[PDB]
């Protein structure tokens, strides 16, 4: 009704057919099948979230979350399907107080053949939704992105990470999702200063970092000590304290892709996980975020490098942020490696007791505290009962919600339908 | 009834393009159900050309002018870029060697309704295609383009060259201290988008160019020249947005355009194809760095080069700030018997040629009129002859009025 006011009339003889079919009728997700084909801009194929019968609520693993201090930041990670998770998250949100979070950071599967590999699907060839290559890829991201968008605050920041594969195509469907006017910056990481050898003789030294503010986020200005160190070759030629506007560009030592991966592998003494990124690079990101003690959330949490930097930030900082994380366990790397390199961060002991990791020998731990979840599925049938009810409220009172005033209900079970 | 028969259709295929659930709604919920969607952009129907008027060339031989005829040969068009490449297809296609190497613009950022008519991306959507039949096998394109509209521009280039051919989206970090346009940021940077037709490799970066030029880029021979390959980055001291303008003022004496290129970064790209001997195409031609860079860059590589451009004269830019630019540089003296401007104290003028055309709207009918189409007529011919060709085809008057439907200019 609202969003064909908006559209206006490029095509409205078949406006008026669409107007009809809502008189006749579950009806959101016709709207937007419909709005593709007659839209007059960016476009492509969306197909139709249909809700699983099951339902997804969040499961603590008592045995696997920690605490260390209880005066440090309390911080979560979710293991398990993105999907689930964030219609989970937005969930403990809403019947929450304080609601949604200060920054979100994700580095989403690059390429079609790399989200198949070791991510989501539905195995010779990516589809996902019954779409193959790109069109699954935007699919995949757009539901996402738009949950992201109903969990990020008004005063809120969004990052992303892209190749050159589906960055183009990404910030035009951020843009749909976040808004145009919301566009803060594209900025160029040059994380391979080297260059790798890439299939058209050219030599790609460069990523990139969508940013997309909540509509009324101004970037927090960078302190001096700071750039000075940290991005050198960016920053080096009066009120208040000495502070730089955050430059379009990262570059330098700290902000390599083999930094990163080193880190991971001395904390985790396997080099199986390969792709992570430089722990600076995203300290640099939150810090454009003037809440020191910002809500981080990452549902494209890998090897937990976000949880690593927001712990790190604080040390430097003086503040206490807390993050959330989510990744499945696909071939144990969300159960392993999120793990393994949060608890030998945090303790200095491996979880089979040992400690023999260079990085404890090199740094002391930060001594903090994680809680693990999990998701479990129940039948829509047995829903449309006791058990469901009673961990829901558990989750509840999981995330220090007062459950005096809080019951289940059918709207909110609605909200976690599961993905097929 | 006829429900039947549309079910029926349905459950007869279903395929990758539709989903279970999406056949599930299109029979639940009929042309435009069973509409195909393409990934891409659609856009409004753009500005229909005139059936009745044509466009041709027509030599300003006050303006141009020649100097040396062991040098390349130059051409500057002045006009609507659109009836400009309508002219250029047409030359090519009745030329001996065919297209150009190499397509550098750096079109208007510029409310807009992008996908309408006059929208920013439509009229570049247009263009474009036409700068892909203008382009070789073996040739590139660049485009010079902000943080804002970048992305919109590549998936469109993907749509028209393929993404297949994407070669690079290179960063230039044009202003190193940043500058705050829309939001509190200091935006640094600029994008380059690289696309080649099929069979087009870079050619790698001469070490002591690369060195001078990229110090801080090209940090530390199995073959037989020290090479490195181009990496996509574009940090330089040289490659200031500040400087291009100061050349420019350098040359002009003046401030007017604002909005100039670094010719270090043209002479990059330009740099990056193979052969000395390349033909250069600019149709947002500005002020002509794309034409300074050419000639600097063959003073520099000893190959000779030639630049085609196509500027319209929107606030006299075409006439005062390009052709000034191009005059002066070339001649060593301004054009009104002076000689006291900062550029030529400082360097040695080219002494190279340059043509300069106007582009002529005659409209139809006057074909019935038979004074108006021999003038027509020949003027055809001396574009041709203006631009090197034989024109013993093509004399006739059937080939003549082939080529002339295929000249019309925009809807104004
Ligand atoms: N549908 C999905 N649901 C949950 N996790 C996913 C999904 N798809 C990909 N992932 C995980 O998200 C993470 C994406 C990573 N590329 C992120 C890298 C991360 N920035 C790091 O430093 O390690 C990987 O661990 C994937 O296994
Ligand atoms: N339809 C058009 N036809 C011809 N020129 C145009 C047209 N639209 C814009 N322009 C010109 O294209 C140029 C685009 C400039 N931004 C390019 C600047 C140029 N690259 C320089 O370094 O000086 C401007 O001079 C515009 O006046």
């Amino acid at each position: 009704a609202n969003a064909l006011s908006l559209s206006n009339e490029l095509n409205q003889d078949q406006k008026d057919l669409i107007l009809s079919i809502i008189d006749k009728f579950a009806l959101h997700n016709v709207y937007q099948l419909m709005i593709k084909r007659v839209k007059l801009g960016f476009v492509f194929d969306i197909a139709p979230s249909v809700n699983a019968s099951e339902i997804a609520l969040f499961k603590k693993d008592e045995k696997l979350s920690f605490n260390n201090d209880n005066n440090k930041p309390t911080n979560t990670l979710i293991i398990g399907e993105n999907y689930d998770a964030l219609k989970n998250l937005i969930v403990i949100e809403s019947q929450s107080e304080t609601v949604n979070y200060d920054v979100i950071y994700i580095d989403p599967p690059y390429n079609t053949e790399s989200s198949l590999s070791d991510g989501n699907n539905l195995s010779s060839k990516f589809i996902y939704r019954g779409k193959f290559s790109r069109t699954g890829w935007l699919n995949m991201l757009n539901e996402r992105l738009r949950m992201a968008k109903q969990l990020l605050k008004e005063d809120g920041v969004i990052f992303v990470s892209i190749d050159d594969s589906e960055q183009a195509y990404l910030k035009v469907l951020m843009d749909e999702i976040f808004g145009e006017e919301n566009f803060i910056a594209c900025v160029p990481a040059i994380l391979n200063p080297s260059g790798r050898q890439v299939n058209t003789e050219i030599a790609l030294t460069h990523e990139y970092i969508l940013i997309y503010g909540g509509v009324n986020f101004v970037p927090e200005e960078l302190d001096n000590e700071y750039v000075i160190n940290k991005l050198p070759e960016i920053y080096k030629n009066k009120k208040r304290k000495n502070t730089w506007i955050f430059k379009t560009i990262i570059k330098g030592s700290s902000f390599n892709n083999k930094t990163g991966n080193k880190v991971l592998s001395s904390i985790l003494k396997s080099d199986e996980f390969s792709t992570a990124k430089p722990v600076e690079l995203i300290k640099l990101l939150i810090k454009l975020h003037p809440n020191n003690n910002a809500r981080i959330l990452d549902f494209y949490a890998g090897s937990g490098t976000t949880g690593h930097a927001v712990m790190e930030l604080n040390k430097e900082d003086g503040g206490n942020r807390c993050y959330t994380l989510v990744t499945n366990n696909e071939n144990n790397i969300a159960t392993n490696v999120c793990y393994e390199r949060l608890y030998r961060i945090n303790n200095g002991i491996y979880t089979n007791n040992e400690s023999n990791f260079d990085w404890i020998k090199k740094n002391k731990p930060y001594k903090s505290n994680l809680n693990v979840y999990d998701i479990e599925y129940f039948s829509t049938k047995l829903f449309d009962n006791m058990s469901i009810k009673e961990q829901y409220i558990k989750m509840l009172q999981d995330f220090n919600i007062d459950t005096e005033d809080k019951d289940s209900n059918i709207d909110i079970l609605r909200s976690l339908t599961s993905l097929k």
